[PDB]
């Protein structure tokens, strides 16, 4: 049985949005008008401030006004409405994962025909046949393509495609694993009621988009391969006395999600033991020696990380610039502060893709509280 | 990293089911009494001949005629019920699984401190933290577990379990995962209509069940570590001119699903094509000279099969056995026609696993329409 030889790495990254964009500045204006709530005028300034804090400046978002005027039973608060957001996800988010795939593959440059392997994840929608068929067919894969579907992950599902890619890649010889996210917040949109914080969190922060990796072991540059990170080593954990503070649930009403007001602490009081136990093995203690790729779940994550670790502001400049642009997309987000990281590393003559550093560490979040991390190391750029 | 030698075995399976029976010599009189619906003479005469032809004699099912009692929106025919399932299925299907879990564990022998990796599987529910979550802090597994929830994979599912199990046990070593399917048909149960066969197929054979495996390569015998089937290669597929002819969709009211009648049909004029892909490399081309363990959809996908190849009763001795007492448990059927493979095989004073054979083959059948396949061999029964 022929295996590879040495590490996985991502070789190619393509990223996709819908067109459609939500100005920060005009959207507690606009959700409570479309939602008919506009004589909730004390909620909507509380709504405002959270809006202004959140560091968010625009959104990419499917769903529009013509639908909801389609459709007034998406503006309630809590009404049966599953199936309508259903017809709608299960075709849109295999075609916007196919738009994310088609660009990676551009990068890659090589016949489509060499792909062995499809990850595909999405917290938006769920069917049989699922998105890793739709995808497949509508790229015009081999139909002995090898599918790894996974539904309902939730935001930490970037860094779980890349786990599920390494050990792939690197027990096949020639294997190349094409992995995609795909999240469209039409799931999860519904009005507001008058004490429910919460909900308007969410309806504040999260956002549309797709992002694909190319992921194979023994790149051969011949035929113009390239890669970008090599993936080192993972780890899945689930944080101690987190229960319940990250949650999503299917129902007749849609997707309704649990937030804590905790997760930010809970996130920084136990990210130093993952460090530890990542690093100790390769010799490194200073956090500030290495690059992050670190998905933006809301400001208040990364603010509290970098006070409690003491990381110089540098660390989290890209996932920053990817939440101010198009906030929280779910497992995809990560992905996207991957390709900002390498194509600013290039942009700014630095010495290697992840900012000049040689090592990095790639951290998602979400339901469990689960944490999953990857050991990542650069790649040179040769000038 | 360190990567294991040799191939991933088969270390140990355990089975679960509900306590609670239906024998289907009294199903057509349950079935329609319960649902209210005595007064579709000519339907029910139909439905007992289907269930008379189906080849099942019992299957195991949680969900009993108290249940219908207490929220009679579940013997409608058409109702939003999501709710009510899901509340159900989201505890019931990680007890089952766990139940099933623990008595691989037992056979197994080691510490459940040495699981490093838990694969759950399920067509029934959808939830996050998953099942996979709630499966793991059940049995008390570590926190660091490497979890990878697979919802809404259908039938064929216990062929995926294997393959991404295959993958991890053999690029880790001391890697040791633990891979679970369940399901319950509580997610599909609703009443009839007056013309509609299609649903009422569906309600003839689906049962309730759960099973686990233990994989991992490099077994150590010295502490107890007994390999019963070799993992050697795998393949999935999507089946020509098989678009729609299988599918299950999660709705408002409940789980729908969508069977063709040209399925068993398409499965065996493809299936000898999936069979000289996977043995020509390894010299074999006679059916006969082989052990199979194959999913059973349905009666007639076997009775297909065995006519167009030509294959000697002896190949599907434990498919239809299992088909007798349990019924179609979506992905965990392949997994009970492992076990009772191996265990007749000892019983029967067979010199192999795999009933005095060498080499062997695994199918599941499912939504797309996909087949999975892993080409398995035996071990040896000495004294
Ligand atoms: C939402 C956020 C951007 C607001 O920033 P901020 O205004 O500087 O922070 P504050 O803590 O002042 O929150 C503003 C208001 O929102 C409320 N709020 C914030 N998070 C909340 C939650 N999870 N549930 C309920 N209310 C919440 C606060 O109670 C406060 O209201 P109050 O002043 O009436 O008490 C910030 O709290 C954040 O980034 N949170 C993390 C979001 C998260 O968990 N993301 C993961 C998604 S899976
Ligand atoms: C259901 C089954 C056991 C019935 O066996 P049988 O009675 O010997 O087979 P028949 O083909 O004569 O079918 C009996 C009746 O069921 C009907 N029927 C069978 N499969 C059907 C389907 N998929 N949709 C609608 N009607 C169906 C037939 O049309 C026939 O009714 P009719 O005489 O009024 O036309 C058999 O057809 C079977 O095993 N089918 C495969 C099930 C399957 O696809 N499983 C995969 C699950 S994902």
């Amino acid at each position: 049985h022929l295996r590879a030889e040495g590490p996985a790495s991502v070789l190619a990254i393509g990223t996709a949005n819908p067109e459609n964009i939500l100005l920060q500045d005009e959207f507690p204006d606009y959700y409570f008008r479309v939602t008919k709530s506009e004589h909730m005028t004390q909620l909507k300034e509380k709504f405002r401030k959270i809006c202004d804090k959140s560091m968010i400046r625009k959104r990419n978002c499917f769903l529009n006004e013509e639908h909801l005027k389609q459709n007034p039973r998406l503006v309630e608060h809590e009404m049966q409405t599953l199936d309508a957001r259903q017809d709608m996800l299960v075709v849109e988010v295999p075609k916007l994962g196919k738009d994310a795939c088609a660009k990676a593959i551009k990068e890659w440059g090589q016949p489509k025909s060499k792909i062995t392997h499809l990850i595909f994840t999405s917290a938006s929608t769920t069917d049989m046949p699922g998105a890793d068929y739709h995808c497949a067919k509508l790229l015009g894969l081999s139909p002995s393509v090898k599918r790894v579907m996974m539904y309902q992950l939730g935001c930490y599902g970037g860094g779980t495609v890349l786990r599920i890619a390494k050990d792939i890649a690197e027990n096949n010889k020639g294997a190349r694993v094409l992995a995609v996210c795909c999240d469209i917040m039409a799931c999860l949109f519904r009005g507001p009621s008058e004490s429910d914080l919460e909900l308007l969190v969410g309806q504040a922060i999260f956002g549309d988009g797709a992002a694909a990796v190319i992921v194979g072991a023994e790149p051969d540059e011949s035929v113009g391969e390239r890669p970008i990170f090599e993936l080192v080593s993972t780890g899945q954990t689930i944080l101690p006395n987190s229960e319940g503070t990250i949650g999503g649930h299917i129902r007749e009403a849609g997707l309704i999600f649990d937030l804590h007001k905790d997760v930010p602490m809970l996130i920084s009081n136990n990210i130093e033991k993952c460090l530890i136990e990542a690093f100790t093995p390769i010799g490194i203690s200073d956090w500030n020696s290495i690059f992050w790729i670190t998905h933006p779940g809301g400001k208040a994550i990364l603010d509290k990380v970098e006070e409690k670790l003491h990381l110089k502001s540098d660390k989290f400049v890209d996932s920053r610039h990817v939440l101010s642009e198009h906030g929280n997309m779910s497992s995809s987000t990560v992905l996207f502060v991957m390709d900002e990281l390498r194509k600013r590393s290039l942009e700014e003559g630095k010495s290697t893709t992840g900012d000049g550093f040689e090592w990095g560490v790639l951290f998602g979040f979400g339901p469990g509280l689960t944490v999953e991390r990857v050991v990542v190391r650069s790649v040179p750029i040769k000038y």
